[PDB]
RNA sequence: AAGCC
């Protein structure tokens, strides 16, 4: 309950010349006393007298009740941070070396010099991209080293090494004065013009990176980044973050955890020698030398003091950089610029047409429904993101513009436009639009933003070439419901001291112009392979339309902004956009690797254990008749890097024997690890999310991290919150959200009490304020109303329906009709309307919680009524398992040393049920979790009409609603629904086994009864506060139950009825992946 | 005023 003293100390810091702390209770006696309290404090403030009598006289008030929130009246001018930093700023401010980056404009000038005028600015270049200030940054900052200035011991180390850095960061703002930011968060050039350009996002940088030193070693990495990222603003990331993949090679393995034929990790007490050949040292060497070139001096001394022995043991402080190095900032060129850098291909074309005929032959000879309605399913699938140009829409008797592909697909069927069988040209005559993906220390690089034409012809067969995908291994990021632990243990499974693994990073590649030839007609060949596999009409025009997107884009023209100008020119690059975008890139990795390795064998002989593509790496596991040198090493290497080079590709490829390093895990001395690198305080770019969205992002941003390696004081985290989080009332009276109001599972929920443990209510206040939240979960939009009421749109619901189903549908087109009227948010005018009621509602609620004719149930009610029949008793479970992912905070770890982890993602679609597979074999149409859970509870005569409404035939649709399956299905779309809602595939929860036979001890539930959904909940209730208790105390305990059998029918009923929660919380997991 | 997932 921290969260709320810390608040209060905080405004209390901030402001200086009141608080009127607001309470609420279920007891309708108290919530008087509660009424009244507050009343007096307005009173008592209002008149300049001290409130400390009426704390005394409702003690009970502050005793009992809840407190709901904290109202901040405060008369100064948003100032105090100009006066606050002086005392900070003594040191030399810094001098940007204006002579490190190579683009004039990434070096660190005033903003004058980059943009003499007002209509030559931008910020594109160096905008946070976030709803919060660097004031605000600057404010939290100073707090914290107020509250631990006092501090002793190590803590106080910790608070010297941070006013150290700190000091810097603030004498440099000093010298320019700070920033000040418009309602929209952003820099203007009169702020602008006479400070440096990047001011202000290094300062975000720095402040992030400073308040996320702890060690020395935090601190001296820290103060070099800071120093050096002030002037470099393009190749300080990447020499920094360089050196890791040589690192990996190096440390040898002694014992590791490998994959099993059950697909699970298990121990291997084996070593593994690291071999590396004397070229690579040289290669290291002249990236120490390179980094040193660079003005750094500690972090590669760093590395050189950890290279004389090469322990697995010190190494987390080669992670610990690696990590480190992402938190500089993002790269932000222009576009030009990123877009600007842009006979033996015989064998590599013939691979990638022959994967395209695999993935497609099956379906394409028996005439699958899908690949037949595949512009159907392009059509549901349809997203509401840009389709490029900004057309001029009228809606009902409403003109307005949007850039939206679902309005853009609406009016264009509303008149006769729409026409998906002709694929519009992305040449010099219509140029592709353009988007753009920023990333810390790699290169900027552009997005096609084509029509929708494009995304339709290409949809269903990208979805075909998925699930090919999902069951063949190569492809690790598809294959299975696999997780990256079970790509970890298959790369060590054959490690042993005749075998040499093979890692490439093959970035540059796909964007190369060298490759777009290749792959485009491979793509094309294999196309026409699959056509003349069949006759069906509806399967070739689907598959010849997609022919028609390979061949319009073998010639592009791209629209790149040249100021305020939109320069048209020919792009002859592989870019990213196309629905087929990772899968095809997926498939021309893989190509490309086995290319590589046939060419390579006539040379040498090996045996291929494993080969991979995931994402932009690719690697492979060779094993020779002998051992493995220095030499042999060296010679497979020189020849590998040579294949590539006669390609002319620019490709980063070195071999080892112990360890891999690619853009998403890097394996080092038999051990896991993960780049902690997610940017806090400076954005990619910006989206329409809310401040208390943005909050919820930047705390599971933290818990990422957090479990990768990198630790940013969670105080500062909190502070941060209370910002973000704060409403205006006025402009001197402002509200700031309880913790109560912020933890607790409900629709404004933004991070857990304690890190790592999800809490739901237990007590009749957060129940009462669980319900009242609710009630004003989703808010009316006018504008939103008149367009779901305009022609066009009824028609486009209508059309969808009258071509999906056949007999009747309400369950389904009910859904249909909203599912498209969301789609509409992503349109701002909406927006904006359903943030300007969520914000009145929630003024309202905080200031006098309403009432709630309930009748809802969620997954809080259900386990409130559980937990009454649980025993519990103090219990025993001894460490069992190696560490293998060593970043991982203690707490977290050792529930994994106990209990074990797993490489699989608990099924939480219900994708898996015989209904949904049914509905799959005859229907392009895909019901939510939801609605599955809701279609499997209905009589069975309701689902017998509902599968035959979606088309399936009479015979499978009556055989299914009496069989066992249909009675199993119930049982599994629950268990699928109930994981869903609990997050079990999410945060911290995601690693442990919840199937761990340790686990399944600590569990003691005798079954009086035996009914299905009963017992699983009962079970998964104790095994998370069996789990919970361990990942905050430590120690375990036992759990038994006693559940009565009569209450065991009651609970059933209940569990039919589940309603499901959406808030920031809720939005910030499913915005990370 | 920012495509696949």
């Amino acid at each position: 309950g921290k969260y709320n003293l810390i608040l209060s100390e905080y405004l209390s810091f901030i402001y200086n010349s009141v608080q009127i702390p607001i309470y609420y209770s279920s007891n309708s006696e108290l919530e008087n006393r509660c009424i009244e309290f507050h009343s007096k404090c307005l009173e008592n403030s209002k008149n300049g007298l001290s409130l400390r009598k009426l704390f005394v006289e409702y003690n009970d008030v502050i005793e009992n009740a809840t407190l709901l929130s904290i109202l901040s009246y405060s008369y100064d001018k948003y100032n105090a941070v100009e006066r606050k930093l002086v005392k900070y700023a003594k040191g030399k401010p810094l001098e940007a070396d204006l002579t490190v980056n190579e683009l004039d404009y990434e070096n660190n000038k005033m903003t004058s010099e980059l943009f003499p005028t007002a209509e030559e600015y931008t910020d594109s270049l160096m905008d946070p991209a976030i709803l919060t200030s660097l004031s605000s940054n600057l404010n939290a900052v100073m707090f914290w080293l107020e509250k631990h200035e006092n501090d002793v011991a190590e803590k106080l180390k910790v608070y010297k090494r941070r006013l150290d850095l700190f000091t810097i960061v603030a004498s440099t703002i000093n010298k320019y004065g700070v920033p000040r930011h418009n309602a929209k968060y952003r820099y203007e050039y009169d702020v602008m013009k006479d400070k440096p350009y990047y001011l202000v996002t290094w300062a975000n940088s720095s402040i992030e990176m400073l308040m996320s030193v702890f060690s020395h070693d935090d601190y001296l990495i820290a103060k070099e980044l800071i120093v050096l990222s002030y002037s470099n603003r393009s190749t300080l990331a990447k020499l920094v973050s360089s050196p890791m993949s040589i690192l990996v090679a190096l440390v040898d393995i002694n014992g590791t955890f490998i994959t099993n034929e059950e697909l699970e990790l298990e121990f291997s007490n084996k070593y593994v020698r690291a071999i590396v050949p004397d070229q690579t040292f040289d290669e290291l060497n002249q990236m120490l030398d390179n980094m040193r070139k660079a003005g750094l001096v500690d972090i590669p001394k760093m590395i050189q003091d950890w290279l004389v022995d090469r322990s697995i043991e010190k190494f987390p402080l080669m992670a610990k950089i690696y990590s480190w190095s992402f938190h500089v900032g993002f790269r932000k060129q222009k576009m030009l610029d990123a877009a600007l850098d842009q006979e033996m291909y015989r064998e590599y074309t013939m691979l990638i047409r022959d994967e395209v005929v695999k993935m497609l032959e099956e379906p394409v000879k028996h005439d699958d429904h899908l690949l037949r309605d595949s512009e159907l399913a392009g059509l549901l699938s349809m997203s509401s993101a840009s389709n490029g140009e900004s057309r001029q829409l009228k809606f009902g008797r409403k003109t307005i513009f949007s850039t939206k592909k679902n309005m853009h697909v609406m009016d264009d069927m509303a008149n006769e436009r729409y026409t998906p069988g002709i694929i519009p040209p992305v040449n010099v005559d219509k140029p592709i639009p353009l988007g753009r993906r920023d990333v810390p220390g790699r290169r900027t690089r552009i997005i096609f933003i084509l029509p929708y034409e494009y995304f339709i012809a290409q949809h269903a067969v990208v979805e075909k070439m998925l699930i090919y995908a999902k069951h063949t291994r190569e492809y690790a990021e598809f294959y299975s419901q696999s997780n990256q632990l079970l790509s970890y243990g298959d790369v060590t499974r054959f490690l042993s001291n005749n075998t040499m693994v093979l890692y490439t990073d093959v970035s540059q590649w796909d964007s190369s112009q060298h490759n777009t030839q290749p792959f485009r007609k491979g793509i094309i060949m294999g196309l026409d392979i699959l056509a003349n596999m069949t006759n069906d009409a509806k399967v070739l025009q689907t598959l010849n339309l997609y022919k028609q997107t390979q061949i319009n884009l073998m010639d592009s023209y791209v629209q790149i902004p040249d100021g305020n100008v939109i320069k048209k020119i020919q792009y002859g690059a592989v870019a990213s956009g196309e629905k087929q975008t990772k899968a095809a890139n997926s498939i021309a990795n893989l190509a490309l690797i086995k290319t590589v390795l046939s060419r390579i064998s006539n040379k040498h002989s090996f045996a291929t254990k494993i080969i991979r593509v995931d994402g932009d790496d690719n690697y492979a596991v060779l094993q020779f008749n002998t051992e493995v040198t220095k030499q042999m090493i060296q010679d497979v290497s020189n020849d590998v890097r040579e294949t590539y080079a006669r390609m002319n590709a620019k490709v980063k490829a070195l071999v080892s024997t112990v360890g891999i390093e690619i853009a998403k895990r890097y394996i080092a001395g038999g051990k896991i690890f993960f780049r902690a690198g997610i940017n806090l305080l400076n954005n990619e770019k910006r989206g329409q999310s809310t401040q208390w969205d943005q909050a919820a992002i930047l705390y599971s941003n933290y818990i990422v991290n957090r479990l990768r390696g990198f630790e940013t004081d969670r105080e500062f985290i909190l502070t941060k919150i209370m910002q973000m989080t704060s409403v205006a009332i006025t402009g001197s009276l402002r509200l700031f959200p309880s913790e109560r109001v912020l933890t607790t599972n409900s629709t404004f929920k933004v991070f857990d009490s304690e890190d790592f443990i999800i809490e739901y209510g237990t007590t009749v206040d957060e129940v009462y304020i669980q319900r009242a939240f609710m009630s004003l979960s989703s808010q009316k939009s006018g504008i939103a109303d008149e367009i779901a009421a305009s022609s066009t749109f009824k028609n486009y619901v209508t059309r969808l329906s009258e071509q999906l189903l056949f007999s009747k549908n309400n369950i389904v087109s009910r859904g249909i009709a909203l599912t498209e009227k969301a789609k509409l948010n992503s349109y701002a005018p909406i927006s904006l309307e359903k943030r300007r009621a969520q914000i009145s509602a929630l003024l309202t609620m905080l200031q006098k919680p309403v009432t709630f004719k309930s009748s809802k149930i969620t997954i809080n009610d259900i386990l409130r009524d559980i937990k009454p029949f649980f025993t519990v008793s103090d219990a025993h479970l001894p460490i069992q398992y190696q560490k293998f992912m060593p970043t991982l905070p203690d707490n977290v770890q050792y529930i994994i040393q106990c209990i074990g982890s797993r490489t699989y993602q608990i099924e939480d679609d219900g994708s898996k049920s015989a209904i949904s597979r049914l509905i799959s074999k005859y229907s392009v149409y895909k019901p939510s979790i939801e609605e599955l859970y809701k279609v499997i509870s209905l009589h069975e005569n309701e689902i017998q009409l509902y599968l035959i409404s979606l088309g399936i035939p009479k015979i499978d649709a009556d055989t299914y609603v009496g069989s066992k399956i249909y009675s199993r299905d119930k049982y599994r779309i629950l268990e699928s629904y109930v994981y869903n809602l609990l997050s079990i595939n999410y945060g911290c929860y995601q690693l442990f086994d919840f199937n761990s036979p340790d686990l399944e001890k600590l569990i003691r539930i005798p079954f009086k009864g035996k009914i299905p959904a009963v017992t699983f909940i009962l079970h998964l209730y104790a095994k998370l506060e069996v789990i919970n208790y361990a990942i905050k105390n430590g120690s375990w305990i036992s759990l038994f139950c006693n559940y009565p059998k009569s209450e065991m029918i009651k609970l059933w009923k209940k569990m039919w009825n589940i309603t499901s929660l959406r808030s920031p919380y809720t939005n910030a997991n499913f915005f990370q992946e």
